[PDB]
């Protein structure tokens, strides 16, 4: 359990799970943050494994989460 002003990370991840299709360009717009900033966070989380996804030649983010059983 992370301590301090930790919340944007937890809320950001939860949003991705629910969100079927999330774009990096749109992500920064909705969150206000910059595209590069948003991408950096996604790449970091995906690198550690915290999140699993793939990027296409269109620099788009595609998350594939199992609908229904939220256990693992």
């Amino acid at each position: 359990g992370s301590s301090g002003s930790s919340g944007f990370l937890t809320e950001f991840i939860n949003y991705i799970k629910k969100s079927k299709v999330v774009l990096l360009e749109d992500l920064a717009f909705q969150m206000g943050l910059r595209t590069q900033d948003a991408i950096n966070r996604i790449q970091d989380l995906l690198t550690e494994g915290t999140l699993t996804g793939v990027i296409d030649d269109r620099g788009k983010f595609i998350y594939i989460t199992p609908s229904g059983p939220s256990s693992g």
